[PDB]
């Protein structure tokens, strides 16, 4: 979801321009500093990625920096946090221009990005959306898992030694970790490139509300405003990493990934295409491109029935695809 | 001071084309919400103003709203300051498209302004200073003295009993507080719209680092990088509220005003132009068009001799115009 202004400006050739902007943040755990700040860009850059626009234009970078640490490890800490934010900025092609740093007692990680587009360099995500419409997302779910578990190495709770510890191993908890923030800092970059290619009805990015909320989200958007449309996301399968899966079931799906609601950083995008064939030519060119990383196809747009704000839904018995 | 961004798109007349994106906050006080709201956004506007662009493409708004406040309390505390923020971006002639609220223990209001323009259409803040040059601004100072005086109205320090109290009445401080914020929230829209019509070169906004602060970075922007000029702003006279500079006497220059370093919020605009028959006719056509709201030459620049990182001083014995 990103703000899109039509400017007073047109191209080269008299077709109208938009400034295209998002913004967005994050609350790091104690962690790798360089690596929060890949992960803060990554998760700014996707929401301008979910428009179809690969290419941004600029970022302003948004840091609270800790009133907790000591003067010597909230500097080391600010460094490296802008140095992570920026090498992902020079990978997105982009660079970092501005923004501010203030004193805070609670840290956050974010920014900005913006891009001038005209019509035939986005896709909008309403107005596209159509009832058969394929669905496919572009990155495993369980991250809030992932990093939770790997919190409780260094700073234990006692559902830890409760549900946890000696069940799946700090080395299984390493993996999951390690899978999930590698998954994270990746940039949806190529899947912003690939999608007017194939005909995209539009996407979102799986953000902080769950896969089930975003596809929420995405769909009730849909009913907005002059000429609505009245639309349903069938989630029918859903890659989901797999100690995260069977963390979840040791713990009576605490942080809710089985229910659809657990809170992603910087996931991936949950892309329409007209057909199966359109959506699977998608996944295959972008596996292709993007380092072979696999996307999957995981449902389907029907007709709107319906319960008042909902317009998506779980099927019963859905699929679970373990990564 | 903005961010200034080469695009890959050119005006219908193949033109090239500029993001200019700009950021800032301020720590409100305990004070009338909806009036936070708009030197809120007064503040944001006023660094892109700065560069002689008087029309503003949108704006995104970012707020922290206090933990402190109850639940009632925080919620018509937020929605004040949203409208505040609104009302002015509507008198700005933009729309408010997006931005974020996050809760925090400590509240924070400010956003983003952006501009896309071609080079006719900005005046750049570096390359055009000259030796030579006249200095104008455009808003009084010593509205740092003006809100703290106000807020101890409500919760007293030692140094109110101490010292003004009994000197300086509540209704003379109710009367500067009332000068400072109708300035604080006052656009800086119709200098920026004649910074060019009277060939400006250049401008910076006052803000936290006070007059001197501000004029000594905008000095020492012309030292960098391949076309550096040798700079030095000299601030020969200054318009300050008339009570700001009473209090200040009485405090022994707590805030630092006379010094040049008292923190303004959404201050004036620092203006420079070739001669002082083009200051004067900027100067008379922005009272004329702006609700009859003065403007001040306040000095020149001169050849930089000199100390390292200094390039603005505060002339021995410099008039203090009150207002």
């Amino acid at each position: 979801d990103c703000s899109i202004v039509p400017l007073h400006h047109t191209n080269s050739k008299g077709e109208a321009l938009f400034l295209v902007s998002t913004t967005d943040f994050f609350f790091p755990s104690v962690s790798d500093p360089f690596l929060q700040g890949q992960i803060g860009a990554a998760n700014v850059l996707s929401d301008l990625y979910s428009m179809g626009i690969p290419d941004c234009d600029t970022m302003l970078m948004l840091l609270a920096a800790s009133t907790e640490m000591d003067e010597h490890e909230r500097l080391i800490t600010t460094r490296e946090i802008m140095k992570g934010f920026a090498e992902r900025a020079r990978l997105a092609t982009t660079t970092v221009t501005g923004g501010q740093t203030v004193m805070n007692p609670w840290p956050l990680i974010g920014g900005v990005a913006m891009a001038v587009v005209s019509e035939a360099e986005m896709v909008r995500p309403t107005g596209l959306l159509c009832a058969g419409d394929i669905l496919v997302l572009t990155k495993p779910l369980g991250c809030q898992v992932a990093v939770n578990l790997k919190q409780w190495l260094l700073r234990p709770s006692p559902l830890y030694e409760e549900a946890i510890a000696g069940h799946i191993s700090p080395e299984e908890i390493e993996e999951l970790y390690n899978m999930a923030t590698d998954s994270m800092r990746r940039l949806n970059r190529e899947g912003a490139r690939l999608m007017r290619k194939h005909g995209a009805h539009g996407a979102t990015d799986v953000t902080g509300f769950g896969i089930l909320g975003h596809a929420n989200n995405f769909g009730a958007a849909q009913a907005v405003g002059d000429a609505p449309r009245s639309l349903c996301l069938v989630l029918e399968r859903l890659p989901m990493f797999k100690t995260a899966v069977a963390a979840s079931k040791q713990m009576n799906d605490k942080y809710r990934l089985l229910e659809g609601y657990s809170a992603e950083t910087s996931g991936g995008l949950l892309v329409a295409f007209p057909s199966t064939t359109a959506a699977a030519a998608f996944c295959a060119e972008l596996t292709a491109v993007d380092g072979g990383c696999p996307s999957w196809i995981v449902g389907h747009v029907e007709d709107r029935a319906a319960v008042d704000g909902v317009y998506a839904r779980l099927k019963d018995g859905y699929e679970i695809v373990e990564v």
